[PDB]
Order: structure tokens, then C-alpha cells, then sequence
């Protein structure tokens, strides 16, 4: 019955539901791995043995959440999956059952921050889904309606579970949207190098690359374990907004923007014990993962060379804090930009406030609230946001997402 | 055999060290607690049965550091303290083995992203001392010899290590040298809100205040757990910084300042098993502490209101990162006006830079290097510094620092 303790206004919570908790973390009483970034128990196959109690525990915390607990509509569901299970090995979930595993696996995301949002997410089941085009057809769809206009709304898209794990449906995308990265003669890096494998692996396939910047990737998409084939979103549906400032009118002559919708789709779902390997879900930006880590990160954009430039900073003394200067006026332009396009984003303070709002309802209307700081606080002016001056507890629950290997270092080519 | 990478460069370090490790951490394979801010195991009573093997575990390391590990000096220093322990239920220190084990504390301290210093500490020897006149002037000598005229210099005074318990040494000041907060009619709080408990207690015991912002506090000294006494360090003694900006006139006018020693007073420092209540220790500032902790932090000095007033910036929105803009100002006047000065303080891009180098050399001539992440990463710029993308192990290695309870919830008052 731990407590945890906001030494701003020291406001206590007292965390019951980490007794829950069911997966392990990394850590143990003599070693804390809160800070490795892809830990083991993070990562993603399981057989027919296990496959019931997960289902067991899965459908009785959906039944408690209805007022329905261990009525006659949920035994009988617990035995028809049972019987379900001794006949394929495996089951299938109905479709109020996938809207809220897939809803409690955002809540369940310790270092997610947008999380006040999690009850209103949008579900769209891909589970009929079949062919590489149909995948293609789905996630079209996904991004026309998460998008909106520019007036963002949450959702994601489920493709069928993994069953003997030959068959798998997966994104190669780590995102829906992304701009090409390309390594240059002199090994320099034009457009974005993280993506500059993952490029190579499109033009591999027969990416005919327009050799730029900022160049939206192709969907590679993966049916059923076959070979992936390429697909381009129709570029009336990647809605992409121009970074201006405020202030600077040299502000245009950089050049810069950045796609409306962060839409993640290399993850896994998991939920009653079954593995959705293909999942994209999208919301909205939080302006520092564009401004600060897109940006001014060392191997990304890496910008505050040109920033403090045209503003003409005392770039020869690493103490003036020209990089501290530069990266507030970047931000400050993301967010205004943004805004002056009526597309949907949330400054660092409005949503590490909400999260603090968030945290204190999950508390009490559940018990506790797993949250990771070293991802939590943003990155940038962590201690002036009331995120960093609180206590968190990270657990692992389920229903949950999970990291998972990249499929060309896994699937079986032909 | 762990490893830890830096996903800002791809170094990978191997980590052994973490198996000499003892004291517990606070985490569960089930749960982490990495961002608790005082742990039950950070905190500190002993018998006699257990000395002996912390005795022996200390030795043991500080002759393997001598190269004459095992041999005739070694043994005979093993059955030397082994029969003190017999004897007396308690032991003394060697000077060189003070010197060692205070060194190797610091060494330890994984929350400390200054440690790249940690060979060179000045260890002051005060287990002579019996009383409270005796207890100040010590802590005098320590003040002007780490101060040297702003040319900062590295140390530790060590009071006689705690016995019966009852008879402690204690400062009671939590640093030497602080502000002193006091509260107003209205509620409101002049000066520094940390410390108005710590103001009370000292007017309580007869502090005479000048009730304005920056005045030093007076030194309440506990010799042998006698009542502690107040002491007044002399002025020319406590050297401080007046804050300007390099662009703006009107910087003076808000008319901040900020004493030169950071040098932390209420912490127990534990060697071989043997308990050190009192070890004031002192080193220079980082930028981010004062320019970002101390002024800006909400219940601190609170300035960003009044820097962003006359900086006049967009105090209706909170996306206009106003709040953003401000600090970096406040922590280039705080770089620049003790730099100005002489006074010795480094920026947190430098230090962070110097710890992941510090870092390296841990790894290689030791095998490890205990991090706390959640500590190291600075409060400001998070991801433009290195730390921010380095793996951090974190493990309880002694000898170490800890905190402990504050001696005015625990002494016997007569
Ligand atoms: C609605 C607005 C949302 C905002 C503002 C938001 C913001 C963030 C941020 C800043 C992170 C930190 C990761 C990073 O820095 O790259 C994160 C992580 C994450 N979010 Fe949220 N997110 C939102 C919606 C969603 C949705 C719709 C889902 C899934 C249904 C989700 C699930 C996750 C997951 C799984 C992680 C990563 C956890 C991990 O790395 O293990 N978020 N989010
Ligand atoms: C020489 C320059 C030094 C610098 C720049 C420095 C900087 C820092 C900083 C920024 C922190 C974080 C704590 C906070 O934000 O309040 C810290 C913590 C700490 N430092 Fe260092 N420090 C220095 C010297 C020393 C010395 C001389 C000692 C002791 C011999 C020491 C031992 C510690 C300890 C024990 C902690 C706190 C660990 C905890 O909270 O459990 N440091 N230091
Ligand atoms: C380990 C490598 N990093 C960087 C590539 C992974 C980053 C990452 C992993 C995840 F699983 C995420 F869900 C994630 O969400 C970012 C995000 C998602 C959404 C819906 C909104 C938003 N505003 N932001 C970001
Ligand atoms: C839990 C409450 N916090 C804030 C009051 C404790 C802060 C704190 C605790 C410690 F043990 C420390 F050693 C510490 O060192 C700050 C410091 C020390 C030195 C020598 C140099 C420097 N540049 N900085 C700071
Ligand atoms: C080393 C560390 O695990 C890694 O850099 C983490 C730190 N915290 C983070 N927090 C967020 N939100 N996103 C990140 O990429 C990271 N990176
Ligand atoms: C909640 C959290 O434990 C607390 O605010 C910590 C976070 N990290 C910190 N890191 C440093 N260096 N100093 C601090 O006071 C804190 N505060
Ligand atoms: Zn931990």
C-alpha cells in the first residue's frame, strides 16, 4: 500500500493498484534499470498452456468493469473461450472486448504522457484484413479520420492476432508518416537519419526516393507472413504544417515542417494473452517531441547550429547557453505554427498539468496510475513543469503495448 | 555482467562493478521506485555483531587500493580492529583510512553528476573536537580554506563518529551557508520557503533577525548531543555573487545575489560500518541549481514572474513558453555574473559532458560508475545534454552518504 509524495505541493497518493500487477520491470532489490531504454520485459511468443489463465484474468477485470462480475453472462463467456481454447489453442476477442483491451493498454503506458485522454480512443478493427492492399485500405482510412482537418482525434487499428507466428501482419513503418533519411557522398545525412535504413529498405523495394528532406516515406506493409510491398499515401491525406515565428521573419527561410499526425505502428498490443503484431495508433504532438528531440536532438535534425546562427549567439563559449536560447524560440515556433493551422498540439506545461490531473483521478477512481519519469518529464525545462517534482511508481499491467523486433531481422524472405 | 548504451553516440559499457554492491535500492522485480525522492534504504542504528564484517569489508577494499591487499599489514590491520571491536564494541579509523573512505563516498554518490572530482577531496580531520565553540571553528577553517578567495576548492570536515547515539555531533544547518525565509502577515514568504521552519528554530533559540531576503543564517552547531548553539560565520568569511545579465541594465534592479560555497551540513557519512553524523562537504555550483532550482522553482525564490514582467513577454498564454524564455536568461546571468567574479562554477552542459567522460574511466579502471538518471540529468535542457541519452545503472555501493532524520524531531531536548 506504497505512497508517493509531490514535493511542490505536497499533495500525497497512496498506490494500491501496483498489487495488480502482473509482468516484471527490469529491477530488482539490488539494481534499478528505471533508465535502460529497451529493457527485456519490454519486448516481445507463447503457447497453448498459459494461454487460459491470461484469458481468465483478462475477461474478469472486463466483466468487474461493467457491474457485470461473475454473473451468468461472464461464467458462461469464461467457459466459452475455455472451450474455445481447447479447440484452436487460441481465441477469438469480441468486439467490446478489443475496445477495451486496446483503451487500457494506453492507460496502462507508464511513459506515456497524454494519458488523460485514454477513454476517448477510437477502435477500428482490421481483424478481417487479409491482403497487403487491404492493410493499405485500413490505415488510409485511419489517417483520413484521426486527422480531421487538422482537428485531431485518437485512434487505432487493430490487424489480426498472431496465431502460429509465420503469419504475421506487420507496419515496417515505425511511424505511418515519416520523412526519408539519406547518407550523402562525404557520409553527411540529408532528410532524417534515423529513418536512413529504413529508407534503404524501401528503395531496396523499389522506392524511387525524390531525394530531399522532408519526403513522407512509403508504407511498407506486411499481410499474413508474406514479403511486404510498398505503398504511397495519397498526399492530400498527409497533412504537413509549415514552422514559422512569431517574431523572425527569417523564421520561413529555414525551411522547416512536420507532418500533423505522430502515429505509431511498429508496436504490440497485447491483450487476454493474445499478440496483435500490427496496431498503428495515432493522437496529437506534444510540441517538445518535434521542437525539441525532432529538432535539435544530435543524430535527428540537429538544427540549433543554423538556429543560433541567423540569431547570431555567442556560439564560441559553451557556458553563454546559446543551445538553451536557440531551443525555446524552436519551440516556441512549433507550437505557434501549429496553432495558426487550427492542427491540433499541446505545450509541454498544459499536458504534464493534465497528466498531474490525470494521475490524481486514477488514484482514486482506480487505485494508482504506473508512471515512468525519466519519460514522463519533458524534455526540456523539466523543473518548471509540476511533473518533475513528482513521486511516480512504474509497474507493469495488462492489457499493455510491447516493443517488439524489427521484421526484416526476422522474417523469413523469399 | 550488464550492459549500458548511450543512444546519442551507440557506446556501450560493460558494468561489473554492480556486484560488489550491498545496501538495497528500494526496487522490486515487481516495481521501481527510481523516482522516490528519500527512500526508506537512502536513510539511517547499530549493534556490535555487525561491525565487524563492515569493518572487514571496508579494510579489505582500501589494501586491494594499496596494492598490498592480503598481505602482513593487511592482516594484522584485520585482527588489530577485530580486537578493538572486541573490546570497545566500536573501532577507530586510521587518517589514510579516513581520507579513503571519504573519498570513495563521494565516489559512490551516484545522484552527484560532479564526480569526475572525486580523487580530489580534501579531507579535514575533526574527530578531536568535544564541543560547539569547537564544532564552529572548524567549520570556519573549512569555509575559508574551500572558498580560497572564489578559487574553489573541494572538502570535508569529519566531526567524531556517533557511539551511544545519544551523544551525536550535529549540524543542524542543512547547508553552511543559506538564506534565511520568513513568513509575512499575508502568508506570503520573504526571503527563501525552505528554510522558514529553520529561521523559527533559529529565532527560537534567540536570532536576532535583520528580516529581509538574503540574510546568511546563523551556524546551530550540536557538540557530544548537547543543546546545539548559534554561531555567526563572519561576513567576510560567506563570499557572494551579485547577479547581472550581459545585455540587460535592469538586471541589477531585480537586485539577486547567490553565496559562492554550496556545501551540504546534514548528512551521515558511513565508513566501515561507523557512523560519521556530522561531515559538512563542500564543492562548487552548477548553474542549474541556483539559475533553476533556487530562482525559479515554485515554492523557492520564484522569480520567473518578475523576470518575465520586465522581460515583457506573453503572460496570458502558457504556450508562449514565456515561462521557458525567462529561465534561460536568469541561468546565463547566473553563469556570467560568477564567472565575472572569478568564482569558480561550472554551466551543466560542461558537467554533464565531464560525467559521461567520468563515466568512461569509472567503466574502465573500475568496472562501473553507480548513476541515478533521475538525478543526473539536469533541470533545464535535458536532451541537449549527453546525460540525457545515457543508460544509467544505479546500485548502493559503501562506503556512501545518506540522509537522516532532522535532529530537532529526534533530540532530546532539555
Ligand atoms: C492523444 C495525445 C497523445 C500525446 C500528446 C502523447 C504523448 C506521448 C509522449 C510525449 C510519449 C513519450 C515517448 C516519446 O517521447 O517518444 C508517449 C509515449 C507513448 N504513448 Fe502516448 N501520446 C498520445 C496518445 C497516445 C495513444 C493514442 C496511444 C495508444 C493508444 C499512446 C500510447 C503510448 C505508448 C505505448 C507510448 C510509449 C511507451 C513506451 O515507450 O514503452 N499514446 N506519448
Ligand atoms: C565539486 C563540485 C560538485 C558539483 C558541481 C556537484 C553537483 C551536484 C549536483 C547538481 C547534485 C544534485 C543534487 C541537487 O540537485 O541538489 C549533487 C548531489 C550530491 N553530491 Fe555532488 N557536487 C559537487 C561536489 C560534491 C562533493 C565534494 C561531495 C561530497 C564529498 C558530493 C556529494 C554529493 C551527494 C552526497 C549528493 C546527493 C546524493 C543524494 O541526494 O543522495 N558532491 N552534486
Ligand atoms: C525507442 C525509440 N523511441 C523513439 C523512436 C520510441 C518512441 C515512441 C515509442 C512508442 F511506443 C510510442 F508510443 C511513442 O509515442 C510517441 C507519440 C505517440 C502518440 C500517439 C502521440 C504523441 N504525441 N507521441 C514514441
Ligand atoms: C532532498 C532535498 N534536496 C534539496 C534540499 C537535497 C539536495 C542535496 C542533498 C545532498 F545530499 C547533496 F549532497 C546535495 O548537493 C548539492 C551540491 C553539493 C555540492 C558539494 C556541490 C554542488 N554543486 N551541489 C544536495
Ligand atoms: C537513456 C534513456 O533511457 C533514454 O535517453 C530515454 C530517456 N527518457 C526519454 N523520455 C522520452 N519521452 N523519450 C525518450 O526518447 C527518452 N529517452
Ligand atoms: C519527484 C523526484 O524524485 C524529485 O523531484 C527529484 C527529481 N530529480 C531531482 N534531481 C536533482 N538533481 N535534484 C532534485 O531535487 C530532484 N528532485
Ligand atoms: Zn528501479
Amino acid at each position: 500500500f506504497l505512497k508517493v509524495k509531490n514535493w511542490e505541493t505536497d499533495v500525497v497518493l497512496t498506490d494500491t493498484l501496483h498489487l495488480k500487477s502482473t509482468l516484471e520491470t527490469g529491477c530488482t532489490e539490488h539494481i534499478c534499470m528505471g533508465s535502460i531504454m529497451l529493457p527485456s520485459q519490454h519486448t516481445r511468443v507463447a503457447t497453448k498452456d498459459q494461454l487460459f489463465p491470461l484469458a481468465k484474468e483478462f475477461l474478469d477485470q472486463y466483466y468487474s468493469s461493467i457491474k457485470r462480475f461473475g454473473s451468468k453472462a461472464h461464467m458462461d463467456r469464461l467457459e466459452e473461450v475455455n472451450k474455445e481454447i481447447e479447440s484452436t489453442s487460441t481465441y477469438q476477442l469480441k468486439d467490446t472486448e478489443l475496445i477495451y483491451g486496446a483503451k487500457h493498454a494506453w492507460r496502462n503506458a507508464s511513459r506515456c504522457v497524454g494519458r488523460i485522454q485514454w477513454s476517448k480512443l477510437q477502435v477500428f478493427d482490421a481483424r478481417d484484413c487479409t491482403t497487403a492492399h487491404g492493410m493499405f485500405n485500413y490505415i488510409c482510412n485511419h489517417v483520413k479520420y484521426a486527422t480531421n482537418k487538422g482537428n485531431l482525434r485518437s485512434a487505432i487499428t487493430i490487424f489480426p492476432q498472431r496465431t502460429d507466428g509465420k503469419h504475421d501482419f506487420r507496419v515496417w513503418n515505425s511511424q505511418l508518416i515519416r520523412y526519408a533519411g539519406y547518407k550523402q557522398p562525404d557520409g553527411s545525412t540529408l532528410g532524417d537519419p534515423a529513418n536512413v535504413q529504413f529508407t534503404e529498405i524501401c528503395i531496396q523495394q523499389g522506392w524511387k526516393a525524390p531525394r530531399g528532406r522532408f519526403d513522407v516515406l512509403p508504407l511498407l506493409l506486411q499481410a499474413n507472413g508474406n514479403d511486404p510491398e510498398l505503398f504511397q499515401i495519397p498526399p492530400e491525406l498527409v497533412l504537413e504544417v509549415p514552422i514559422r515565428h512569431p517574431k523572425f521573419d527569417w523564421f520561413k527561410d529555414l525551411g522547416l515542417k512536420w507532418y500533423g499526425l505522430p502515429a505509431v505502428s511498429n508496436m504490440l498490443l497485447e491483450i487476454g494473452g493474445l499478440e496483435f503484431s500490427a496496431c498503428p495508433f495515432s493522437g496529437w504532438y506534444m510540441g517538445t517531441e518535434i521542437g525539441v528531440r525532432d529538432y535539435c536532438d544530435n543524430s535527428r535534425y540537429n538544427i540549433l547550429e543554423e538556429v543560433a546562427k541567423k540569431m547570431d549567439l555567442d556560439m564560441r563559449k559553451t557556458s553563454s547557453l546559446w543551445k538553451d536560447q536557440a531551443l525555446v524560440e524552436i519551440n516556441i515556433a512549433v507550437l505557434y505554427s501549429f496553432q495558426s493551422d487550427k492542427v491540433t498540439i499541446v505545450d509541454h506545461h498544459s499536458a504534464t498539468e493534465s497528466f498531474i490531473k490525470h494521475m490524481e483521478n486514477e488514484y482514486r477512481c482506480r487505485g494508482g496510475c504506473p508512471a515512468d519519469w525519466v519519460w514522463i518529464v519533458p524534455p526540456m525545462s523539466g523543473s518548471i513543469t509540476p511533473v518533475f517534482h513528482q513521486e511516480m511508481l512504474n509497474y507493469r499491467l495488462t492489457p499493455s503495448f510491447e516493443y517488439q523486433p524489427d521484421p526484416w531481422n526476422t522474417h523469413v524472405w523469399k
